[PDB]
C-alpha cells in the first residue's frame, strides 16, 4: 500500500463532488464543518478516499429524498476525526457490531461490504477506531486515523 501526506479537508471535498449530482437529484441537505482547513495526515490517500465514498453511500441511501448529510472534521493534535452524520432511523444496540461484519445487509441488492472495508482500512491499516453512534434525528459515523503512523 502506499502513504502520502495529503490534506484530509481536500480529500472529502473530492468525495463530495463525486456524490454532488445525486446529493442534488435527491434534494439532499449537505452541509461541511471543520476546525482546520489544513488537516494533513500521512495516510493511504486512495483507501481513505475509498472510507469516506462507502460512508457516503450509506448516508444518502439512508436518509433517502429530501433527507439530510453532514460531514464534520476535527484536529485532535495526534490524531484527526471525521464524522458523517444522516438524517434517518437509529442503528439498535444489537447490530452496532454487526452492521461492521463482511456480508451483513439490511439491503435487498446489498453486498454488506462497505463498513467491513471501513474497518479494515481505519483499524487494521491505519491503527485508528471506526463505530457509530445516534445523535438527533439521525445517525452518525465517526472514524480517527493518527496523523502519522504510530512508531513501533
Ligand atoms: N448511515 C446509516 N444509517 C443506518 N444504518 C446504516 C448506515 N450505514 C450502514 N447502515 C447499516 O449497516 C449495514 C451494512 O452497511 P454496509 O457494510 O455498507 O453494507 P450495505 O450498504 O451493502 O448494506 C446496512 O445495510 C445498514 O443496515
Ligand atoms: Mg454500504
Amino acid at each position: 500500500m502506499e502513504f502520502t501526506e495529503f490534506n484530509l479537508n481536500e480529500l472529502i471535498r473530492e468525495v463530495y463532488v463525486l456524490f454532488e449530482e445525486k446529493i442534488r437529484k435527491m434534494n439532499i441537505d449537505f452541509c461541511f464543518e471543520t476546525d482546520n482547513e489544513d488537516l494533513r495526515v500521512e495516510a493511504d490517500r486512495t483507501r481513505i478516499k475509498q472510507v469516506l465514498i462507502n460512508l457516503v453511500q450509506n448516508a444518502i441511501e439512508a436518509t433517502g429524498e429530501n433527507g439530510k448529510i453532514k460531514i464534520t472534521s476535527e484536529d485532535m493534535y495526534t490524531k484527526v476525526r471525521v464524522s458523517v452524520w444522516n438524517s434517518g432511523p437509529p442503528i439498535p444496540e444489537e447490530l452496532k457490531e454487526k452492521i461492521f461484519s463482511p456480508f451483513f445487509t439490511t439491503k435487498t441488492q446489498g453486498t454488506g461490504l462497505g463498513l467491513s472495508i471501513c474497518r479494515k482500512i481505519i483499524e487494521d491499516e491505519h491503527g485508528g477506531k471506526i463505530w457509530t453512534e445516534n445523535r438527533e434525528n439521525g445517525v452518525v459515523f465517526i472514524f480517527e486515523i493518527p496523523k502519522t503512523p504510530e512508531k513501533r
